[PDB]
């Protein structure tokens, strides 16, 4: 069925007009567009590319660290076994490190090599990506990042609607810059973003890159696959089989994006990438204020305490902030918010009560402001308001986090450890309280 493979939404850009059309901003957050490709958006800019070339990273941050990925060299949109005898979901991607000097001399090499061999199952050959290159530092990349902030309001890294502009902290690679420089073949194997929250990709070129992506509600199928295969859903690398995912009738988006195009994955949408030519990429994330959003970004982070994989965006904490800052008029997101804190509140309540009633004393630790927010130093869970510090640790003052659970296992009546207190109850409730349903008539 030809409903197997969708048409991508698309958007033709010309001008710095169509650019700043909020219907485009409108179009991107619509949670039946799993991908927007928006076509042209750097030449519509007037985007100078050349900021991000091979060139001139070498001439800025010679010796920046990069991620090495190690990987085989397959075939069109398939993924083989290295004997070339069946298909398989599993896809070898050996680590390591290197700098940017040494891979813009690999990328080089890799297209002189392969010009001379144009004029002049497997086995395959094996190739280098380069990935996760950290563009965090605003001395470092002064001219990188200003260029940036030539993007329409809704798409740049920092933004007043913006989650996690929000936040009160860096996140590495979210609030923050990624660059990639590539070859031919190199491959970015299925994934769902940290926390679902989206992103946004721009393809610094000169060569392509080709996608391919599937809707968030199809992701616990994706998931059985994985299973079935020996593999963990979030933890391994895997390319899925465009066979067995036609057979399991899941539609597959498939499109090339050109340099200068820039890729809007929605919140949760489930994709693969590789390079079909060379080329480098720059992406980060965005959170929109939608219900889709707060949703699919609060079931991530739940899931992740499950499969006892850390949460990059500390929810509860950006829940608190979102009451204290933000004016929400829409009353699915406003219920949601709400429900959320009540449930944090109540939780709260009940801990802190059963502590009192067991004679263990809260001892008031207040907060110094725009501070972050905490994870258990154990089983790195965000842990909310009550800490618990060891003995030791609150005399030395290293104030070293537990959440209660891990605590309580390793000293059974906490006689090991004290409990801090962040916030004032009557804070909470009042900012709880405070908290209501703003107007728009948008
Ligand atoms: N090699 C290497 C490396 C790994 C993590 C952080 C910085 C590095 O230079
Ligand atoms: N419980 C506990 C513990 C473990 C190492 C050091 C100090 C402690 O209170
Ligand atoms: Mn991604
Ligand atoms: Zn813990």
């Amino acid at each position: 069925k030809d409903k197997l493979n969708p048409p991508t939404p698309s958007i033709y850009l010309e001008n710095k007009r169509d650019a700043f059309f909020p219907p485009l901003h409108q179009f991107c957050t619509n949670p039946k567009n799993p991908v927007t490709v928006i076509r042209g958006l750097a030449g519509a800019l007037k985007l100078d590319l050349g900021l991000f070339s091979t060139k001139t990273l070498v001439e800025a941050n010679n010796e920046h660290m990069v991620e090495v990925r190690t990987q085989l060299l397959q075939p069109a949109d398939e993924n083989w076994d290295p004997t070339g005898t069946k298909k398989i979901w599993r896809c070898e991607s050996n680590r390591s490190h290197t700098t940017i000097a040494k891979y813009a001399q690999y990328q080089a090499s890799s297209f002189q090599e392969s010009l001379r061999e144009e004029n002049e199952k497997g086995p395959f050959k094996t190739i280098k990506f380069g990935t996760n290159i950290d563009l965090s530092d605003n001395k470092k990349w002064k001219l990188q990042l200003h260029e940036l902030t030539k993007l329409p309001a809704f798409a740049r890294v920092v933004s007043a609607g913006n989650l996690l502009t929000h936040v009160g902290h860096t996140i590495l690679g979210m609030n923050t810059v990624q660059l990639y420089m590539k070859v031919p073949g190199s491959r970015t194997p299925g994934h769902q973003e940290n926390n679902n929250f989206c992103s946004v990709n721009i393809n610094i070129g000169p060569g392509d890159c080709e996608w391919f992506v599937v809707p968030e509600d199809y992701w616990g199928v994706l998931n059985d696959f994985c299973e079935k295969n020996n593999l963990n859903f979030l933890m391994s690398s895997w390319w899925p089989n465009l066979e067995d995912l036609y057979e399991a009738n899941v539609p597959v988006y498939r499109f090339i994006q050109r340099p200068g195009d820039l890729v809007w994955i929605n919140a949760g949408t489930v994709h693969w990438v590789q390079a079909v030519g060379w080329c480098n990429n720059i992406a980060w994330n965005v959170g929109p204020l939608t219900a889709c959003q707060y949703k699919l970004a609060v079931e991530r982070y739940e899931w992740n305490k499950l499969k006892s994989v850390k949460s990059p965006v500390p929810m509860v904490h950006l829940s608190w902030n979102m009451a204290r800052n933000i004016k929400v008029s829409d009353p699915k997101l406003f219920e949601m918010i709400k429900y959320c804190l009540l449930k944090i509140l109540k939780q709260y309540q009940t801990l802190r009560e059963a502590l009192v009633a067991a004679g263990k004393e809260v001892i008031w630790h207040g907060r110094t402001n725009d501070e972050p927010a905490h994870y258990c130093s154990i089983c790195e869970v965000e842990v909310f308001n009550l800490l618990f510090v060891t003995n030791e640790s609150n005399t030395q003052k290293t104030y070293i986090v537990h959440c209660h659970d891990c605590a309580r296992k390793t000293s059974k009546s906490l006689e090991n450890f004290v409990v801090l207190e962040q916030y004032k109850m009557e804070d909470l409730i009042q900012v709880y309280d405070q908290f209501t349903l703003a107007l728009s008539l948008s």
